[PDB]
């Protein structure tokens, strides 16, 4: 694998030499674990930066916020009870908590076996996920066996094997680091590197970018010996570590005592550690060095035990800085809410505004969306913060290295709002978008911009997230704009049509459309929005009848009949809306229609054409001209087209070619070009009117296309494409079946008179019309007919009455024929059409459900598209090309309002989004699942407060008996002696 | 269910198999009609 390790680091042999390393890579011991461990062999005076970089890059582990470093020497027997509370409750639960590590002397049976055996019963404890990581730094030459873990190119796997002065490798831990000096059996012989390393760590940055706070690091001593007092006073001169010192040890409590002051001092050093040990410097050096700063050690609670570890950590950590780090930048470096929760509820320092207006920047970038509320509920206003440098340092920082890094390599809560949805962080986006300003056009927005960013990327993990994202944000427009269509209808209608200026002059309506929400356009309000729309000015819900009444008789509008200086725009208003350009279109196409079937029946003589046929060349020009209009005045921004403005040929050419049934009329087109050129030259006059006849169909099948918009026959007209999954199987099975029996009758019968138009005829299409309920039998028996011999083969012949079934048929075993002939009727008749009627059934039951969605979904495009298109017929369509060139959407698309009425509106829907999300927090609060959760959390909290009640009645009973004691002793003396 | 407890915080199992100690499990055999049957061909 890798190979750089032998370069880099060195070790030594027997002053000395440097040599490459070997013994190296992962290791495995056959018990139950998800992990094989890491070591390294490494010679000490080496620079440790080479080695921190090496954990953070190469091997899997994350960079630590806390590193804690326990530093002690029991001897080793078995520790008192509660030292094993302590490190089963404060050490272990607080190292999981926030993302930490652990330094231990790595070895077995020292120090660190109890922090192992505490590590291994919290994880066998429970599982609450981020299992306890923990190096060890550990001397090369005390370990127990060798030589199976010496390669020089190095195992990848390495059985363990304890049996087969020296210790053995505990089983707990995850990194060895096995520091080497050249020895056999030295213990207590490496230290400097351990220092080094621990005073490199403290003079680095935490977080992605260079922004918060250095890491915090301390040492934690539980009682040692004769000679811990050289490494607690190394450390404590050098490189300012806070330390800590666990009470009621046996080599320690000598600094609690002479810290708690505030000669003597040889008092002190033979009675609260070993006696003997030589009262010359001990008194002096080992305890002055020490004792000349007191503002970095810190005295442990005895009588305060353990649940308050991390609070008594961050106290000392605090108190020992001003010998500039805080305690809330402290607080968001790790994850712990519950220290913020405290510091700000408690009431006895005020808080500043420097403190949260410093760290609500370290907050978002680390991406901890629980902080933000409690920063900004009962703290800054926004107003203050938010400064074009901050946010300009904000985007500066850029956590990935391929989406916006790769978009800008090119190159006020709404500048938020897109902040978030560009780096997809959903925690952030939804409580950004919950304190907005404009409420329903930014949902959709946000929609769209996530469908358009989800292609660019590679990957399928991001895409799984982007569509989920996207799909929550149109859920939530939809529900906001249910609740507010409940009061005041007209309100609603004004606020959906209207320009947005946070996006450009774009409205809400075809925001929803280029991002294909489906579930927008779904409910009830947009498509009663819709129905109005299409009837255009001023009308509501008058029946068909006095639209055709209309229609047919002008002097029938300027009286009672319709419903809504004076006449000359009543005029105006009336063919303005679609409804009635639509009935204008299809009556002119049922004209085209008419006049193209006179002239193809009686008309169409070998001649020179004459008006009645120049007309019809004229009226296809025009709807030549039509569809060029149509084609090139110009699509789906969610699938990636080129969009709205401008575009090239090249693109606008790709998209018209793809909708199927302008390619149709195309075709047409060409098809009616071909045959009309072809009638013109003389000598190929048969041809065109049979091709002419032909393209008549195409012309007749596309009046189904302009009746997609209708209502009763819209969401019918749909389903019948999508039944051709079975058509195609019917005609499959058919065919193999038909042309079986087609040969073995004509096979049977033989008849004496064959050509390939015969054979073929008979043999196909016979069979085909008797599925159809025509079963002609002359031909089929011959007990039907008259035996007659006018054959030469031998045998015996018969003579058919009809046509096309020769002049002889075969006599031979004519049984055979009408059995196949049942066979076949039974087969066809019976089996498969009743089965074609389940599969129609079945594929219908289902497909519709889906088909009525898609059919709500284009309703808004093909409203769009008639208001485009000229208000006037294809036989005024010359006048309308006029009007065109003579100078070379806006009704129901913009409404413009009063700023007032604006400003009223805005508030009157920001009470309805108020109200809704309030409404569905205490929805889900008041469940009959979070009940239980709270009864669970008070009956914990009533245990725990019971549990201090217990020990108060046997320390009271002990003290009433030694009053009791007294009084008889006092008793005794005064009236008994 | 002891199983568990006897090898979470215990030895670890490639000390404990051995194949004197794998004849002898295999060498218990606590039924007397499938797999005595099938080393009944043994």
């Amino acid at each position: 694998e890798q190979s750089w390790i032998p370069k880099i680091f060195k070790k030594k042999t027997c002053h000395t030499t440097e040599k490459p390393t070997d013994a190296y890579g992962e290791l495995d011991f056959t018990g139950a674990g998800r992990k094989h461990s890491n070591f390294l062999r490494l010679s000490d005076r080496t620079d440790p930066a080479a080695v921190y970089s090496l954990v953070t890059r190469t091997w899997g582990f994350r960079a630590p916020n806390l590193v804690v470093s326990v530093l002690g020497g029991s001897g080793g027997p078995v520790l008192q009870t509660w030292l094993q509370d302590l490190l089963r409750r404060g050490l272990v639960r607080a190292a999981q908590s926030t993302g930490a590590w652990i330094v231990t002397g790595g070895l077995h049976t020292g120090i660190g076996r109890h922090v192992g055996v505490a590590v291994r019963d919290h994880q066998m404890a429970s599982t609450g996920g981020t299992k306890v990581v923990a190096m060890g730094v550990a001397p090369w030459g005390v370990v127990r066996n060798r030589d199976t873990l010496i390669n020089p190119k190095g195992s990848f796997p390495a059985r363990y094997r304890w049996r087969g002065v020296q210790f053995p490798l505990d089983y707990n831990y995850s990194a060895f680091f096995l520091v080497d000096d050249g020895t056999h059996g030295c213990l207590g012989g490496e230290n400097r590197f351990r220092l080094r390393l621990e005073s490199y760590i403290s003079q680095q940055k935490t977080g992605v970018g260079g922004t918060g706070i250095d890491i915090p690091v301390l040492l934690l001593l539980i009682d040692g010996d004769e000679k811990m007092l050289t490494r607690i006073e190394n450390a404590t001169q050098a490189q300012l570590p806070c330390l800590l010192v666990a009470g009621s040890g046996g080599a320690a409590d000598c600094l609690a005592e002479t810290l708690e002051d505030t000669r003597q001092g040889e008092a002190r050093d033979r009675i609260r550690r070993f006696f003997p040990k030589g009262d010359l410097e001990v008194l002096q050096a080992q305890v002055e060095r020490i004792m000349t700063r007191k503002e970095l050690l810190t005295v442990y609670s005895s009588e305060d035990g353990s649940e308050e570890f991390e609070t008594i950590v961050l106290k000392a950590l605090v108190k020992a800085c001003g010998s500039y780090l805080d305690e809330l930048r402290l607080a968001v470096a790790w994850n712990r809410v519950d220290i913020a929760q405290s510091e700000l509820f408690r009431g006895d320092i005020q808080w500043r505004s420097f403190h949260l207006e410093a760290s609500l920047m370290d907050a978002l970038l680390n991406d901890r969306p629980e902080f933000v509320r409690l920063l900004i509920s009962h703290g800054l206003s926004l107003g203050h913060f938010l400064t074009p440098m901050r946010l300009a340092q904000l985007y500066s920082a850029a956590p990935s290295n391929s989406l916006i890094r790769n978009l800008l390599d090119q190159a006020p809560w709404s500048d938020l709002l897109l902040w978030a949805l560009l780096l997809n962080r959903a925690q952030m986006a939804m409580y950004f978008w919950e304190m907005g300003s404009n409420a329903v056009s930014s949902a959709l927005g946000a929609c769209l911009l996530l469908r358009v960013m989800a292609r660019l990327e590679p990957d399928a993990e991001e895409a799984a997230r982007r569509k989920d994202l996207a799909f929550k944000f149109e859920g939530m427009g939809v529900d906001l704009f249910g609740e507010c269509y409940r009061s005041s209808e007209v309100r609603a209608a004004r606020l959906l049509l209207r320009r947005c200026p946070l996006w450009g002059d774009a409205t809400c309506l075809q925001l929803a459309m280029q991002a294909d929400a489906r579930a927008f356009f779904a409910q009830d309000g947009v498509q009663s929005l819709l129905t109005q729309k299409w009837w255009g000015d001023m009308a509501s819900t008058t029946p068909i009848w006095a639209l055709v009444l209309a229609f047919f008789c002008p002097p029938l509008i300027y009286t009672r009949l319709i419903t809504f200086r004076r006449c000359l725009r009543r005029w105006f208003h009336f063919w303005g809306a679609p409804v009635t350009i639509f009935m204008g279109n299809v009556v002119s196409y049922l004209l085209f229609l008419l006049l193209f079937s006179r002239v193809l029946l009686v008309d169409f003589q070998p001649a020179p054409p004459g008006s009645l046929e120049l007309l019809l060349y004229f009226w296809a020009f025009t709807l030549l001209c039509e569809e060029l209009r149509q084609g090139l005045s110009g699509g789906s921004l969610a699938s990636g087209g080129p969009g709205p403005g401008h575009a090239s040929l090249s693109q606008r050419l790709r998209l018209y070619l793809a909708d199927s049934w302008n390619q149709c009329d195309l075709v047409a087109l060409t098809c009616f070009l071909l045959g009309v050129g072809c009638r013109l030259t003389p000598g190929l006059y048969h041809l065109g009117r049979t091709v002419l006849c032909i393209d008549f169909m195409v012309f007749t099948v596309r009046l189904l296309h302009i009746f997609t918009v209708n209502k009763q026959l819209g969401p019918k007209i749909v389903i019948v494409s999508k039944m051709m999954k079975d058509v195609f199987f019917f005609l499959f099975f058919l065919g193999v079946w038909l042309v079986a029996y087609g040969v073995a009758t004509e096979g049977l019968l033989r008849p004496r008179d064959s050509d390939f138009p015969s054979i073929l005829r008979r043999v196909f299409y016979r069979p085909y019309l008797q599925i159809f309920g025509q079963i002609p039998q002359e031909d089929m028996d011959v007990a039907l007919m008259e035996h007659s011999n006018c054959s030469s083969e031998p045998g015996f012949w018969a003579h058919p009455p009809g046509a096309q079934a020769g002049t002889c048929v075969s006599q031979y075993a004519n049984w055979l024929v009408v059995l196949l002939l049942v066979i076949f009727l039974l087969v066809a008749n019976i089996l498969l059409v009743n089965l074609l009627i389940a599969m129609f059934s079945y594929t219908f039951g289902k497909v519709q459900g889906n088909s009525d969605l898609y059919w709500k979904a284009q309703r808004y495009r093909l409203i769009r598209e008639f208001h485009s298109r000229p208000a006037l017929a294809p036989p005024f369509i010359v006048i309308s090309h006029l009007r065109l060139l003579l100078r070379q959407a806006l009704e129901h698309f913009r409404v413009y309002l009063s700023k007032e009425a604006e400003r009223k509106l805005l508030t009157w829907e920001s009470v309805h989004k108020e109200n809704f999300l309030l409404a569905r927090a205490r929805d889900k609060r008041e469940s009959d699942s979070e009940r239980l959760k709270r009864t669970s959390q008070k009956v914990d909290l009533a245990l725990k407060q019971l549990g201090h009640i217990r020990e108060y009645e046997q320390r009271l009973k002990v003290l009433e008996r030694e009053v009791q004691q007294c009084s008889r002793v006092l008793g005794w003396v005064a009236e008994a002696l």
